[PDB]
RNA sequence: AUGUUUUUU
């Protein structure tokens, strides 16, 4: 008796099971209400019920166990967590809790937690003694997260160009700067697919705030990982809540020496949401940005770091420029002094239908010698010195024509000499 | 005895009928008052009266049935809908209701609804069980909505250029960016005529907010569809109300697997209206735009989506640029990074009296391979690569001179090779 | 109202 197991079951089988259990007509009923009635009827027989979810401690002291399939939205099937157990096990926002639950009695509206069985997918004896995320020693990117497929596919050209322009390692904090209508969607899809193919052990999390739902359901059915999104039909409060829950879960996972990867596509939208939810202080800067509005996105971005004791946190955010709004322009570069990695995309190259439209000149990675060998770094330096004199479109055409001849970049580097 | 039937009748016949029924002199009376008196006299004999309209639920709990011929304006002949029936049939704003009505008794001012016969042009048993619009899975444009006439007319050149620049499919969410005095009116007229000619099965709705009455009555007598407009003589409150009613009706139609097409021509004017009706919060951004003013137009724009279960919602809005106001430059923009189709028009080409004055270079459609075949996409790519080096005016002249030689674009593509 | 917008290189 698990909550996620009943959530994955279809509607027809749940209706059939409820009709066999002998309850009210479930055809004219919601799936969540059907599951609730089935759990009630199964607990009336004396059997136990189990559930799971991410903890969201409220300001009063209690909390609930949000579900991932609903993008951490307030649902009727949330498991109530008393503050006594929180104080007894030192629980915090983001801790994954899995234990026995019971249906609400007369006068209650949510399931109660009796005994916790597993904390953060581990024993509670290992979670009671742990080092906080704020005390971990940061470090630079040491492990190399190669994005090249290696299967010789035609779509691998984007990953090869990305590796030649800006290699990505564990704990990297980069930025994907690109004007609208440049190809950010396809680039993010390719990055997510390459991460899921090359490094399936890492925890991939794609955050899409204030996006077109069709794109949400497309990304959810395309990438092999977790997708937490919030369409534009929701207020900025839900955006802030989702961002906080995601970053808290990422911190709790990193605290257990896990490799978390966050592919953010709405850093600008997140900053707009934070500027909308912040109370007015009577002081407005140039472009309509509050003085204390960028602090929360600043911390959300800076949360990414590489841990020496174990694990890492990678955050790749895509910033929006040339959107016609001065607020986004002020945000983007305020954040430019940030992202230890900038991958610029050119609109002029995208208009020529030359995919990918990557600005190789302005791209780059700091401390790239820690992720590449000596000969590889020398070859990349020679390639950059050869590409720099040529124009952007000409350099992109040259790179595409030279990478189409071979499958691996090593052969291209060997033929360049 | 139908309301719309009496509304379509002329004034002279209604006056004659009222004089034959033996009532007060109807020559010095309004047509609506004449219809009201005729309905009263016909109901005094014991016969039944029927009406219809779009439901507009008020904040208190009751509602009225607005009429389409009055642009959903508050009229004396609105049918009152009690909240009891709303609670009994789960009615919402936008549901088309058609049932028996009765004249108001002593102390009443509006017609009452006794029994509902048809809901959303369908049986109530099919409307009681339905999936909300917020739960439908979005998708990209799959079905091709070809705009080419095919009759070899001289006006078909605009549709041919539009198809070669940006093909339109079901569920598309585009933008027509053009400075003033460019030819937006003729272009919108041609688009509406091509939609009514090629795809007469789709529900066409043209929304004109804050425009001149002459243009309104011109569009109403030119296109073959529904025209809901609101001239500048009305406050922004009526603009917001009309936009809400139109989008709610569109959502209710899409919920019944219908293909709705909305040709918006005032996205900038709608954003200005929303910025005017929003209460001041003491925080003004660059250009005079409120922080929470663009949220409602953002949702109105993002409502457009393609449904996998059935139906679609297409919204083609025309944004205004270079109007001398910085608010529109932020308002029209901020919207640039939202849609997935931009059809730019050049003022320099319009000054040369070269119609249509379309910027073929900056135009385009994302995921265009889902609406065109392989050979068609290759021919469009070759045409774009040939047109790109030439200047805007030169490319437009070349395209016009090459399309004037033949009737179909297939012959042009075959002759280009 | 100052900042924002005006405003840019
Ligand atoms: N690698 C690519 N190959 C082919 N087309 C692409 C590629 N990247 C982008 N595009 C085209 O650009 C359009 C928009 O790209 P997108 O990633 O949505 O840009 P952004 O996210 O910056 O708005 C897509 O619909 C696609 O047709
Ligand atoms: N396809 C066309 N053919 C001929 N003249 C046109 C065409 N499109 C626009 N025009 C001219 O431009 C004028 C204004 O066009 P309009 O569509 O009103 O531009 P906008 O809507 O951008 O203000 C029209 O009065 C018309 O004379
Ligand atoms: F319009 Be893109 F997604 F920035
Ligand atoms: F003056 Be146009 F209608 F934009
Ligand atoms: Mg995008
Ligand atoms: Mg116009």
């Amino acid at each position: 008796m698990n909550l996620t197991e009943l959530k994955n079951t279809p509607v027809s089988e749940l209706i059939t099971l409820g009709e066999n259990m002998g309850l009210e007509n479930l055809a004219r009923m919601r799936k969540q209400d059907i599951i609730f009635a089935i759990l009630k009827q199964h607990a009336k027989s004396g059997e136990d019920i189990f559930g799971d979810g991410v903890l969201e401690i409220l300001q009063d002291g209690f909390g609930f166990l949000r579900s991932a399939d609903s993008s951490y939205l307030a649902g009727p099937d949330d498991i109530y967590v008393s503050p006594s157990q929180i104080r007894r096990f030192n629980l915090r926002t983001g801790d994954t809790i899995s234990g026995k639950i019971r249906p609400p009695k007369e006068g209650e509206r949510y399931f109660a937690l009796l005994k916790v069985n597993e904390v953060n997918f581990d024993k509670p004896e290992n979670a009671r003694n742990k080092i906080l995320f704020e005390n971990l020693t940061p470090l630079h990117a040491n492990s190399r997260l190669r994005m090249e497929r290696g299967n010789g596919s035609t779509e691998d050209l984007t990953a090869r160009v990305l590796d030649l322009a800006s290699p990505i390692g564990r704990g990297q904090r980069g930025l994907i700067v690109a004007p609208p209508k440049a190809g950010k969607t396809m680039l993010l899809q390719n990055i997510a697919q390459s991460i899921a193919y090359n490094h399936p052990d890492c925890v991939l999390m794609v955050l899409l705030i204030d996006e077109r739902p069709e794109e949400v359901t497309e990304m959810q059915r395309l990438v092999k990982g977790e997708v937490v999104a919030s369409t534009f039909d929701e207020p900025a409060s839900r955006h802030v809540q989702v961002a906080e829950m995601v970053i808290e879960k990422a911190k709790r996972l990193v605290e257990h020496k896990k490799d978390v990867i966050i592919l953010l596509d709405s850093i600008t939208r997140l900053a707009r949401a934070y500027n909308t939810v912040v109370p007015a202080s009577g002081k407005v800067l140039t472009g309509g940005v509050d003085a204390n509005a960028l602090h929360r996105p600043k911390r959300f971005f800076g949360a990414a770091r590489n841990v020496e004791e174990g694990g890492s946190l990678t955050i790749i955010a895509t910033a929006l420029i040339d959107t016609g709004s001065k607020m986004d322009e002020v945000i983007y570069e305020e954040f430019k002094g940030t992202g230890n990695m900038e991958l610029h995309l050119s609109r002029k190259i995208a208009e020529k239908r030359v995919f990918p439209a990557i600005d190789y000149n302005r791209s780059g990675t700091r401390k790239e010698e820690l992720l590449t060998t000596q000969e590889e770094l020398q070859k990349m330096w020679i390639l950059r010195k050869i590409i720099h004199p040529m124009g952007e479109i000409d350099a992109m055409e040259f790179l595409i024509n030279k990478l189409a001849m071979t499958k691996t970049n090593d052969d291209f580097f060997e033929m360049m000499k």
